[PDB]
């Protein structure tokens, strides 16, 4: 609804992430969402983005 990129949690405890104005890559919201739910590096690389009105994985 309202502009703007809102990566959302399955996680309802933690407050989903916000943007307004940037350039960004996968890897960096990646790595920014790691740091939010606390996921060991050894893991990160296991996790990625995905679009639910698209049906579409972004690249790294």
């Amino acid at each position: 609804p309202e502009p703007g990129v809102e990566v959302t949690f399955y996680l309802l405890d933690r407050e989903p992430l916000r943007l307004g104005s940037g350039e960004y890559t996968a890897e960096e919201l990646c790595i920014r969402a790691a740091q939010e739910c606390s996921i060991s590096p050894l893991c990160h690389n296991l996790f990625a983005l995905y679009d639910e009105s698209t049906k579409l994985w972004y690249a790294p």
